[PDB]
């Protein structure tokens, strides 16, 4: 009898896009953790998600009008940044999330040692 060898399964786009210096593990529900030190002023982006002109919605304004929302729910429609959870307080927070040129970027507020969860808050 013949034995069958399957293809290597294909992971979702969100997962494949993950920077090698980061890992996915359960959040404080999947979250993004550091596999090594991430220096202050390290920037990630832009966010990729489903564009449409809950808890997973980014608002893009342009010249004072809400142009569209990015929704970050579907692993096939987003990059890895859909996995980054929102800090629950100002202590825990280590990424600032902000629009630039109509796209969302996350930037480290401080050096983040290995084995820390990435946790965002909005800029001012």
């Amino acid at each position: 009898p013949v034995t069958f060898v399957p293809d290597t399964p294909i992971e979702s786009r969100a997962r494949l896009s993950l920077p090698k210096q980061l890992v996915l593990r359960q959040s404080i529900e999947v979250g993004v953790w550091t596999g090594e030190t991430i220096p202050v002023r390290t920037c990630f982006g832009p966010l990729i998600g489903q564009q449409s002109h809950v808890n997973h919605i980014w608002k893009i304004y342009h010249n004072g009008v809400l142009e569209f929302c990015i929704i970050t729910t579907d692993e096939n429609e987003c990059n890895w940044m859909m996995f980054v959870r929102k800090a629950r307080n100002r202590e825990e927070q280590n990424l600032v999330a902000y629009p630039h040129d109509g796209k969302i970027f996350f930037c480290t507020s401080q050096d983040i040692p290995p084995e820390n969860e990435l946790l965002f808050y909005y800029s001012r």
